[PDB]
């Protein structure tokens, strides 16, 4: 009983005013449906847009839609950085595994869900493709579906089938997925990739994310066998090393044989990969982002990154300062799954510096307001250009110790001096 | 083939330099070993002392030992704190959950185990009694035990059991345990204890610590009902709710019908409870902290306290700005599992103020290196003598919004300042 659009616009016009949206997030980010409410909404008022890392919707971060809409972000992006800085847009501290419980424990109401599908198959079954997330559990309490059908949308295995009778309204197109090559090789990339895969075991279970460093340590793989992979998201990068044989899941206990994500996100030859591809299991955030799930699986290898990291090991990574620029995320409950796994191990990889190399990463103490993802405790290992700190079970003047022989040596003598200064330490 | 000394003095002896030494914590801090080892260490040198918070051990943080013995500590005490901000001892950041795997892993060694037990029983069995912890995992790798035999430890039930023949030495005298009667009374406590106790449903599964809050909140639960109890630790405050028949364990699913808890510390009566009770089971942090088993029960209630709080929800506990004073311990395990929990709940309940009320716990920003135990993405309640503060799924103007109305009114004009000025949010 859908009511199949002949436009966007035309699929977007139910939503209505002062209604709170979901959108799919990521790679499936509804653009073709988004562009249209960036239109629409113009004409209503009250809205707000719940949604993660967002990919090609800034059109609706558009000064027009000021007093119309509203972006709540669980996870800041590109096209809302701006805004949060600004104070027009909201951000929601939350771990992405517990999104899902939000919408279905009914905290959080949706009155209706944007999402992005392949095309229904014989049985009437679309897929939510290339991110499930949480998009599923929101679609499970949404007053309404709006649902944009794309032949380019992969079908996806694992939780991300629907039925196209759940949805209220259906506009079909094929549109361009966003490929995301933003990547870059680099000197320091490759450094820290060198030291990350030195900590590699072979069987290892490994997470991790987007970037140079995660591809320089992938590259850094080609030599390891038998490895998993069970992670929040994968790239171009483990596609390579799929066809190199060097990953088979053959070490895992949970889902064995298969690889395990809650989206990805890449070139056409991934997206290629993974559709329709029994061997490519895409499952719900709140399980594959579950810490009692993680650890069943053995030597899990959880390599993350972070923006700032103080001489006591406290790592922020979703914000400077007090400035939001993404989110919490999964980094923390991968980091504490790695330390229950049987002979895990986990690590946090940043360049020693930034701001082109002004800044140091590594401060003696973490800016006003810093929002803290991954504790103390939680830390087990961090990379950078100059080599690999251990800090499980290090007390505070071990630690800071480790740090600054891995900061940038522009920083040393600082680091060095509020190690004593500021901490009371003396090394 | 245990050696019976006729001293304390004596059992201590075998204890060598260079030696990392573990100690029974809480309560069961061996208080008549440790003052020989005060003595003894005087010959000795580079001699490390693991623990966590101890009681009546401040003999060996006399200036004497120095050169002689260094505490590491897992969690702060009264005697160690002027020592860590001195920087003479050392504060290793861990969750409480995580150290008996350290020590299981092999990461950190325990050449000895200084514990205080019960006489042993027919089968020759003696019992860790109000403390087992983490030192049942040190008693496991330590290279050498030594006891000390106390008529008033109490028999207790659970995992505290251990055998005499597992002893190098030992040396028995009836020694008294700490009572721990610091608590007191008192209008905010009142006040806290009260909000705390409207959110508390009946079958509610409990989990507190020790103090004036925690008892105001008890007191405020004798009309509640078949409440359980599955916490870190517990004090006279519930065996009042027991004999009062309003706590039963009937609505828990692991360890129904019984009490569960790591350690216990209170009065004579309370020690008298536990004594040999098959209702109250002492096990094993790594397994009462892990928040894969706290999930267990549903609507589990989670109250902790705090040192400081940021209008943005990020938690500090165990420390003030760079001086440690306690520990990571296990708030943060019970408060995330209390989410994961059907329908449970936590709350981070402290005074609005401190320092005689000149120093608002609510602060716009943390104290520059304050220890954040527990992230904004963790909390879900605060609860201050002016009301509650639900975080959960808020943004960061309704976090500090919400804040500000329970910070004591003599700070909310700066707060709400700096709510603006500092984080750029507008309310
Ligand atoms: S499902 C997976 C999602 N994520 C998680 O679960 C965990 C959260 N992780 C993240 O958001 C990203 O992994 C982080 C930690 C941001 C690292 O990612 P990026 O690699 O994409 O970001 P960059 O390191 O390249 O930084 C972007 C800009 O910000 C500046 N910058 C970095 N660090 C600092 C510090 N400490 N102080 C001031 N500025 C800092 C850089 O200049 C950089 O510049 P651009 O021009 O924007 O590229
Ligand atoms: S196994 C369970 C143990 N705990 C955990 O797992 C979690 C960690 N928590 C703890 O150890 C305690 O719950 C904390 C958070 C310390 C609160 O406990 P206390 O109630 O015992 O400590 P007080 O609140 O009474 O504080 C002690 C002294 O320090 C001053 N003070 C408190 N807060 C601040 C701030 N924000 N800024 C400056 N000073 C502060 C008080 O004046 C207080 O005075 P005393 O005279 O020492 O009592």
């Amino acid at each position: 009983p859908a009511i199949v659009c002949q436009s966007a616009l035309e699929a977007v016009s139910l939503i209505r005013s002062g209604e709170t949206l979901w959108t799919h997030s990521m790679g499936a980010t509804p653009k073709v449906l988004l562009d249209a409410l960036a239109k629409h909404a113009l004409t209503l008022d009250n809205i707000t847009l719940l949604q993660l890392h967002t990919e090609g919707a800034e059109s609706l971060s558009h000064p027009s839609l000021l007093g119309h809409l509203r972006h709540r972000c669980f996870f800041g992006g590109v096209p809302t950085r701006p805004l949060l800085q600004s104070g027009d847009a909201d951000y929601v501290p939350i771990f992405l595994s517990e999104v899902p419980k939000l919408f279905r424990s009914g905290e959080q109401k949706i009155d209706t869900a944007i999402i992005q599908v392949s095309p229904p198959d014989k049985h009437g079954m679309c897929s939510l493709g290339i991110s499930v997330e949480a998009t599923l559990a929101a679609c499970q309490v949404a007053g309404k579906i709006i649902a944009h059908i794309n032949p380019q949308m992969p079908r996806t295995h694992g939780d991300g089938f629907i039925h196209i009778d759940r949805f209220a309204a259906v506009y079909e197109q094929s549109a361009s997925l966003p490929i995301h090559s933003f990547a870059t090789g680099d000197a320091v990339s490759l450094a820290i990739g060198q030291h990350v895969a030195e900590l590699v075991r072979d069987g290892d279970c490994l997470q991790m994310g987007i970037g140079a460093i995660p591809d320089a340590v992938l590259s850094c793989l080609t030599g390891h066998k038998d490895l998993g992979v069970h992670t929040e998201l994968f790239s171009d990068g483990i596609l390579q090393l799929v066809e190199k044989g060097v990953i088979n899941n053959t070490k895992k206990r949970f889902y064995p044989g298969k690889l395990v994500t809650g989206f990805a996100l890449g070139s056409q030859k991934l997206y290629d990969y993974v559709d329709d591809n029994p061997a490519v299991i895409f499952m719900d955030i709140e399980q594959v982002n579950d810490t009692s799930i993680i650890r069943k699986n053995p030597n899990v290898m959880a390599i993350n990154s972070a923006l700032q990291v103080d001489l006591t090991g406290q790592v922020c990574a979703d914000s400077i300062g007090t400035k939001i620029y993404s989110g919490v995320g999964g980094q923390m409950d991968f980091i504490r799954g790695a330390g229950l796994s049987e002979g895990g191990r986990s690590v946090i990889a940043l360049p020693s510096t930034a701001a082109g190399g002004r800044i140091s990463r590594i401060a003696s103490v973490l800016s006003p307001g810093a929002g803290v993802v991954t504790t103390r405790a939680h830390v087990h290992y961090i990379v950078t250009e100059y080599g690999a700190a251990n800090l499980k079970g290090r007390s505070l003047r071990e630690r800071a110790q480790a740090l600054i022989n891995i900061a940038h040596p522009d920083f040393r003598e600082q680091l060095s001096r509020d190690a004593f200064e500021v901490w009371g330490l003396n090394l």
